[PDB]
């Protein structure tokens, strides 16, 4: 299979499960607290690595203890971490997460070292990106850097996969360089101005993105699967049914597993199926990276289906 | 010389504070502009305020048998606090608080109780004599209610003044309220306890009357920047605080409580004592973090002797 390069963030997640989100000036006591590795970039790199991809990770951690700790872990996740830089005088990103009884969450992020992943660090990886089969990025890294990497990938026929999260508007200049975009419903609406409530809303949101120059649009619909569309022709690919416990990193797992499948030359529908399986398993576990399944587990899940 | 002895019974937390523009909304993700890890917990914040402002105080609390716990205990000892009553709970982690602070300076807090949940009636009973011989007992609501109740009863039977900062906000049984001598709710807490929303010196008085009838003689309802509505058995007087540029109001109330009791134990009349407390709190709101923002006595008097 071809080589994958993931460029993104690394976070130390602090997760507190509680009943309800604490309104202003208020205080709430949780029932479970967990400190686990997170960050969309790292989560997606782990999903790729564990699912069987040949992946290298471009990222930055701080020169702190947690940073050394996450780098050691990532290496055991089948990830080439040579491209992971240690930023002197900077702390490793941190995420403060609240989960209510309804499973919905609120995320506050301290970028830390992640804000140091600059266009300069990207240029230093020019050759790595040019020779890769695909480049997977999210929006927890500086936009200028994501833009720079996208241009290198474009100039070199390297597939550009962009998970537009966290939600935000993006310049047409970037969108034009994307081959595969994976917004969830809130992200699709934020990018196209179209709210996605049903499959019909999805198709209209996808059309906007196709017109922006993105050939493959995959709008994740949570438990409803995903609306897969290739230049206007699309359909919803249902996911698998499971009892959710924690959906943090569900989307990240979907992306990492998806690209692994595509790089193994599995047709899109099959690849999405592979991705849904990995994601389904992920939602039945707690924490971001701890809940990311391995290839053996994914295929097993698929075979028991 | 030394004023009466003060005993603070409450929580200990390690705060994880993220300053951001706007609190995020469901399913949302926001990037803040500043992150800080500092010592917190209403119990500890109030103990530090008392210690730093000059009180003779001992602290009944629990930390976990983790590194952060040993770290906070060592720090507390340097804040003029007798930490002999601080227990280390084996197999438990120290309390943690996750905090978001928006552009206006307000905050929201999510708490992982940890070892704080282990501060039991049994640990309180072990301090029976310490509480009985103290001039005052200061507590909050981040410790098990059963324990606060037990401590209140011991203090009551021994004429030990019971000062209760009813935070975080929640309803309390009449059985507890009856044992309180001084209660310091903020507006949301007053409303939560009396069912009366407080928005001005008319409502405050009405909320205060409800508490007086529950058996609490001294009711002090903090009004944020508007100071406090001080009331002793129906006779209420408003006491304005000081004007300063706020940066972080986390622990403003905690600082108020710790400084207040120190002033009262030095026999300063209530109005003066509240002024002393406002000064300490004012300084606290101009600094970041909970305990790091708590001022020392020298600083408090300076601030005062300059007004
Ligand atoms: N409740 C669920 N049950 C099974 N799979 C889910 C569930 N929620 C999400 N997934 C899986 O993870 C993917 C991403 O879900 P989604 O919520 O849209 O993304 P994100 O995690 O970024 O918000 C889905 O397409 C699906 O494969
Ligand atoms: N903006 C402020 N300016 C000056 N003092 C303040 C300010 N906010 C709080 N304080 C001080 O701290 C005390 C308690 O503040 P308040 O917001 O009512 O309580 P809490 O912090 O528990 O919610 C006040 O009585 C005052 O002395
Ligand atoms: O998508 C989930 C991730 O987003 C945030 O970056 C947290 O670190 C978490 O791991
Ligand atoms: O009152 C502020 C405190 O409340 C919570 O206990 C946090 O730990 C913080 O230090
Ligand atoms: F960049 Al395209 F269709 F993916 F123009
Ligand atoms: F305990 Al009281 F008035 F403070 F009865
Ligand atoms: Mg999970
Ligand atoms: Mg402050």
């Amino acid at each position: 299979a071809g080589s994958l390069v993931v460029l993104g963030s690394i976070n130390a997640d602090h997760i507190l499960n509680l009943q309800s989100f604490p309104t202003p000036g208020e205080t709430v006591t949780g029932n479970h607290y967990q400190v686990a590795f997170g960050g969309k970039g790292a989560n997606q790199a782990v999903a790729a690595g564990r699912s069987g991809a040949n992946i290298a990770f471009i990222a930055c951690t701080g020169d702190d203890s947690i940073g050394e700790s996450v780098r050691q872990q990532l290496a055991t996740d089948n990830i080439d971490i040579t491209p992971v830089s240690v930023i002197k005088g900077e702390s490793t990103g941190v995420a403060l997460i609240f989960v209510n009884g309804e499973g919905e969450n609120v995320i506050g992020i301290h970028a830390g070292a992640n804000a140091a992943l600059s266009p300069a660090l990207v240029e230093a990886q020019r050759e790595r990106i040019a020779n890769a089969s695909a480049l997977l990025m999210q929006l927890e890294s500086p936009l200028e850097s994501v833009m720079a990497a996208a241009k290198i990938a474009h100039q070199n026929k390297t597939i550009v996969a962009l998970n537009p999260a966290p939600a935000r508007e993006l310049p047409d200049e970037l969108l034009a360089l994307v081959d595969i975009i994976t917004p969830n419903e809130t992200e699709a609406e934020k990018l196209t101005g179209i709210r996605v409530e049903n499959d019909e809303d999805a198709a209209k949101a996808a059309q906007v993105l196709h017109e922006k120059g993105i050939r493959t649009v995959l709008i994740t619909l949570g438990s409803r699967g995903v609306w897969a569309s290739v230049n206007g022709e699309g359909q919803r690919v249902p996911g698998f049914r499971v009892q959710a416990v924690d959906t943090i990193a569900a989307g990240d797992t979907f992306n990492g597993a998806l690209i692994t499948a595509l790089l193994e030359e599995k047709p899109l529908p099959e690849a999405i199926r592979f991705a849904h399986a990995a994601a389904a398993i992920a939602v039945t576990r707690k924490g971001a990276q701890p809940s990311v399944p391995w290839r053996e587990e994914i295929d097993a899940f698929l075979d028991r289906q």
